[PDB]
């Protein structure tokens, strides 16, 4: 499993291992990031492994992740739910298309991505991976962008910006609006 590395102007250069990728210095790279509601509209809120290389142990939307080479953000966003949730979802629709964000974790880890935000609703039960996730939460979206704006810092720090931009959040919001 890769990361694509990325120039300024956001166009590939290169390739990534992701455990090597990932360090205090990490350089700018594909990804993407998912919010996941259920049937009846609930959101869902994951907590990373103790494990995690990055921000373990740390409270964050859905599913986030990295692209791989001759993949497409939504087939990313669909392979990584079966594997850290084991759960099946709707074609992902953008939320935040021109995401971007750099941030440093508790022990120096940095993240350094280019990451279209989606949302997505779920059509299957979860069946949780215990090595990439230790806990979730199905809730309202309306409490989670409360708990997001009075404690941020109690959240992964992309999953704040991202519900933190206005159209990202209006969209969210409506997302599960029939
Ligand atoms: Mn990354």
């Amino acid at each position: 499993e890769h990361v694509i590395l990325l120039n300024a102007q956001g166009v590939p250069t290169g390739t990534l291992e992701k455990y090597a990728a990932h360090t205090a210095d990490t350089r700018l790279h594909l990804a993407f990031s998912s919010w996941l509601f259920n049937a009846k509209g609930q959101l869902l809120v994951t907590r990373r492994a103790l494990s995690k290389k990055a921000w373990p142990g740390v409270w964050t939307n859905s599913v986030c992740g990295h692209p791989q080479l001759g993949e497409s953000n939504e087939d990313a966003v669909i392979r990584r739910c079966r594997y850290e949730l084991g759960v099946e979802i709707t074609p992902p629709e953008s939320i935040y298309p021109d995401f971007r964000y750099r941030a440093t974790d508790p022990s120096g880890i940095v993240e350094n991505e280019v990451c279209p935000v989606f949302a997505a609703r779920t059509t299957s039960a979860l069946q949780i991976n215990d090595d990439e996730v230790m806990d979730y939460q199905w809730c309202d979206l309306a409490d989670v962008l409360h708990g997001i704006d009075a404690t941020p810092w109690a959240f992964s720090p992309w999953m704040v910006m991202q519900a933190t931009n206005r159209e990202a959040r209006k969209r969210l919001s409506a997302f599960t609006q029939l």
